[PDB]
């Protein structure tokens, strides 16, 4: 018997995990039998481990007839918020006041947060994962290579196509051959935030393709004419080569791949993480120095960083209505929230990842001078999951390294970070509009966009026709309920 048992009898439940298109909730993860270990409940995963569509997974479990005891997973509020008001989620709240205290000095402290959950009908149907920090994306670039070409660090989107332009054509890994790949990234929908260089949106928030707000008026990027004329330079730079031509498929290992074999000059990524791999190629590739950059001054004369933190994410875990023990399923979601169980689904397993050093949680040497980054490292045990959890950004700063910090720096200190979309206030019957048209019309978005950078499809060409789609399928009825909730609350 535990002190943090949450049930004398040993429980086990079922868990519906598939996320960020990779994983899946494993029992034998490390955190997972440590979490066992101090609840006396064990989670036991029934999601499909081959399956590349963390959302089409949700989808079909929905209409399998047949629920597990939790559902969690990234990306999945909209459908927590919905299904929940359905009744296949339960609500939250009096199992909340009644037995999760941690949650409850949580939610007293942010109050933001709890109201991002927060669904029409005042219902709490999930339990979210909440990110730690300020800054999360910026630019960088190989300071080697533009030594090795005797060029200056590019100050606006015109310097930076022609820096980009010799990269692909000058050789700077000095192999003779044209093999460079100046732009490239993990995420293919940062190929749409590119357009950030010709003046125009590609998302409000840390969320892809979210709305932002301009001078009171809810827009989304994809939608404005501003993408039209932003997507055709970006199409074009992808024509040039100057764009991975792989960005939409190559995905997860694009920094060691290309990275890692000399060829790729640019990204635009999470600063820990990205910065790591100087310190990871520094005998392999001597000099290798990628660097972070201030974003170009772009064709409104800006310099634009549109990504930051988002606390909270539109991820996390509930529990369903055939869940038997949902009281020992918010205790051990409670969990969580305390000392113990913050810093276990932060660091991992203490005396294998790490070990408290003057009460302090201390990562091993092995996990800091390892290849993979330290998140990556978490995953692989069940830490930093997009679970119902509370990021510690303690557990970041001991492995953001120098070149990583300064860069963390200059975007605060300079306040390139653009003011982020926190979201409207949506009625029943205003969410029942969204969640009708809107995924759809998401994925249409996607669809579109990556025919219009590959140039299957002419976005001046084939704008009229986009814009008819967008109507027939919903979009505009989606836009309008935006709008006036906007206006209700503002
Ligand atoms: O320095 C870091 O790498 C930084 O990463 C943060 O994790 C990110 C991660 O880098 C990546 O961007 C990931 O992207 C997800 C996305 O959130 C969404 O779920 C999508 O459906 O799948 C993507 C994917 O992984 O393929 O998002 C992570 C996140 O937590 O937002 C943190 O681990 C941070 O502490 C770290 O320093
Ligand atoms: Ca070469």
């Amino acid at each position: 018997r535990e002190a943090t048992w949450v049930t004398e009898k040993p429980l086990t439940l079922k868990i519906h995990m598939h996320f960020r298109d990779k994983w899946v909730w494993d029992e034998n993860w490390p955190v997972a039998r440590e979490v066992a270990r101090l609840t006396n409940v064990k989670l036991v995963g029934v999601a499909n481990r081959a399956a590349t569509n963390s959302q089409e997974q949700f989808n079909l479990m929905m209409a399998s007839g047949q629920l597990p005891d939790i559902v969690g997973g990234d990306n999945l509020k909209d459908k927590f918020i919905r299904y929940g008001m359905e009744g296949a989620f339960i609500p939250l709240n009096k199992l909340i006041d009644q037995n999760a205290p941690n949650l409850k000095a949580f939610f007293k402290t942010h109050p933001e947060v709890q109201r991002a959950i927060t669904a029409p009908d005042g219902n709490i149907y999930y339990l979210p994962y909440v990110p730690d920090g300020l800054v999360s994306r910026g630019y960088f670039i190989r300071q080697d290579w533009l030594d090795k070409l005797h060029l200056k660090t590019p100050q606006t989107v015109d310097e930076l196509y022609t820096v980009l332009k010799a990269f692909k054509e000058k050789d700077p890994n000095g192999n003779g051959k044209a093999d460079e790949i100046p732009f490239i990234n993990r995420d293919p929908e940062e190929v749409f935030r590119l357009v950030n260089f010709w003046g125009a949106r590609s998302t409000g928030s840390n969320t892809w393709m979210d709305f932002y707000v301009e001078n009171g008026k809810i827009k989304h990027p994809f939608a404005e004419v501003a993408f039209k004329d932003g997507i055709k330079h970006v199409a074009q730079w992808y024509k040039e080569g100057l764009i991975d031509p792989e960005i939409f498929t190559r995905k997860a290992r694009s920094r060691e791949q290309t990275f890692g074999n000399n060829i790729g000059g640019m990204t635009h990524d999470w600063f820990a993480s990205t910065a790591l791999f100087n310190d990871a190629l520094s005998k392999n590739i001597p000099g290798f120095k990628l660097v972070p950059m201030a974003p170009p001054i772009n064709s409104k004369g800006q310099r634009w960083e549109e990504d930051a933190r988002q606390i909270p994410r539109p991820d996390g875990w509930a529990i369903t209505a055939t869940n038997k023990n949902p009281v020992e399923t918010i205790k051990l979601f409670d969990f969580y929230f305390g000392p113990k169980g913050r810093e276990l689904s932060n660091f991992g397993v203490p005396g294998l990842t790490y070990d408290i050093k003057n009460g302090k949680p201390v990562y091993k040497d092995t996990v800091l001078k390892a290849a993979q980054p330290v998140n990556n490292q978490m995953y692989d045990i069940g830490a930093q999951i997009p679970i119902g959890f509370w990021q510690d950004y303690e557990y970041e700063r001991q492995w953001t390294n120098d070149v990583a910090l300064q860069g963390i720096d200059m975007y605060i200190k300079n306040k390139y970070v653009l003011p982020q979309f926190t979201g409207v206030n949506l009625t029943v019957e205003e969410r029942e509009i969204y969640d009708k048209y809107w995924p759809d019309v998401k994925t249409y978005m996607f669809e579109m966009g990556q025919s219009w950078v590959m140039g299957t499809k002419d976005p001046e060409k084939t704008w009229n026709d986009y814009q008819q789609q967008l109507k027939n399928r919903g979009f505009y009825q989606v836009m309008i309920v935006m709008q006036k909730a906007y206006d209700r609350q503002y």
